[PDB]
């Protein structure tokens, strides 16, 4: 599923990730922009042999299962396929385990790189929430 900006806000406030651990929701779409560009299939492949799956590019070698990622761990003891889904919610169970793992949202080098210190509120300016 590619969701549009607004629709995507809507379905992470659903899903309880708005401010949570402290990062407003634009935080977590801006994310979502620069990792997927909002498409619920995207994967992606780690110079290290992991990949990254879904709309939040979580990684194999620690967050969920996809049995090719030798030494790896499965953190949100879900199948990495199940991060690939039209519905977010495994995707948002799992990004809030990794967000509170110590290093906030910065555990996305996207989100660092793009999205911390700018105004991310303009991801949902307009959006009715
Ligand atoms: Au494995
Ligand atoms: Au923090
Ligand atoms: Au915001
Ligand atoms: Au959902
Ligand atoms: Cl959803």
């Amino acid at each position: 599923k590619v969701f549009g900006r607004c629709e995507l806000a809507a379905a992470m406030k659903r899903h309880g990730l708005d401010n949570y651990r402290g990062y407003s929701l634009g935080n977590w779409v801006c994310a979502a922009k620069f990792e997927s560009n909002f498409n619920t299939q995207a994967t992606n492949r780690n110079t290290d042999g992991s990949t990254d799956y879904g709309i939040l590019q979580i990684n194999s070698r620690w967050w969920c299962n996809d049995g090719r990622t030798p030494g790896s761990r499965n953190l949100c003891n879900i199948p990495c396929s199940a991060l690939l889904s039209s519905d977010i919610t495994a995707s948002v169970n799992c990004a809030k385990k990794i967000v509170s793992d110590g290093n906030g949202m910065n555990a996305w080098v996207a989100w660092r790189n793009r999205c911390k210190g700018t105004d991310v509120q303009a991801w949902i300016r307009g959006c009715r929430l």
